[PDB]
């Protein structure tokens, strides 16, 4: 509980934030900011109050997703984040960081495969219902 005014991300910034149980990423807003960069930021989420204020490694934070990567754009490894339902894989889910592992194209149809980043491990080669939703990981 040193704060401090170094770090990446400000008080009061809207940031996207990676819950460590699901690796899954929301939206969020850094209420506080520590040390012991290796900075510890606490987090609010946007539309989960219920969850309090959460302590953040610096890696599990980061500036708010903006840009979609068209389909024409996507290629085989890039990591991207997009949307995936580990339980039910072809309905809505949340938003996880995935390697690109498959891209098929027909006339008429277009195929998705990424290697998806859960809690801790990889899920190899799972089929992306989403395509148009694929977001491009925003970098310092
Ligand atoms: C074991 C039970 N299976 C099948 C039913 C579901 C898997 C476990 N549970 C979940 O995914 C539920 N869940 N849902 C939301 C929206 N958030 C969670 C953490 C955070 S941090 C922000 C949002 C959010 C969270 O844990």
């Amino acid at each position: 509980w040193d704060e401090t005014e170094l770090g990446l991300y400000k008080v009061n910034e809207y940031v996207d934030a990676r819950d460590t149980n699901m690796g899954a990423w929301f939206e969020a807003q850094v209420v506080r900011v520590t040390r012991k960069e290796d900075v510890i930021y606490h987090v609010k989420y946007d539309d989960y109050p219920e969850n309090g204020v959460v302590q953040m490694n610096s890696r599990d934070v980061r500036a708010r997703a903006r840009t979609i990567i068209k389909w024409q754009d996507l290629e085989v490894g890039q990591v991207v984040m997009l949307n995936y339902n580990p339980d039910n894989p072809k309905e809505r889910g949340f938003w996880y960081d995935a390697e690109i592992s498959r891209k098929r194209e027909t006339r008429t149809a277009r195929e998705l495969y990424a290697n998806v980043v859960l809690g801790d491990d990889s899920l190899n080669d799972c089929r992306i219902i989403f395509v148009d939703e694929v977001f491009k990981i925003e970098r310092p």
